[PDB]
DNA sequence: GAC
């Protein structure tokens, strides 16, 4: 499993892909997952969500025409989802945000 | 796009 800020931002440089222990919203929803229940880890153990977009809709990350992001949770490892995220760009722009996406550091 |  490979869920910390450094963990997956140095997997995803080197494959352009989150590492297997995620899954998006649908996934998750599709094996169990209710969020009002925190039961992600008793449908999938060992499971993450992420790679879900980001609409940036209050701009605060870079924004260009054609540029899609996406978030995933980091973290993770039981009950209800914290406020730890990594975000990514289609370009590979990566950013991180420990506050739900109030406020964000550029780490690579 | 925690819920």
């Amino acid at each position: 499993v490979i869920n910390t800020f450094d963990g997956v931002a140095d997997y995803l440089q080197t494959y352009h892909k989150l590492p297997d222990n995620y899954i998006t919203k649908s996934e998750a929803q599709a094996l169990g997952w209710v969020a009002s229940k925190g039961n992600l880890a008793d449908v999938a153990p060992g499971k993450s969500i992420g790679g879900d977009i980001f609409s940036n809709r209050e701009g605060k990350l870079p924004g260009k025409s054609g540029r899609t992001w996406r978030e995933a949770d980091i973290n993770y490892t039981s009950g209800f989802r914290n406020s730890d995220r990594i975000l990514y760009s289609s370009d590979w722009l990566i950013y991180k945000t420990t506050d739900h996406y109030q406020t964000f550091t550029k780490i690579r």
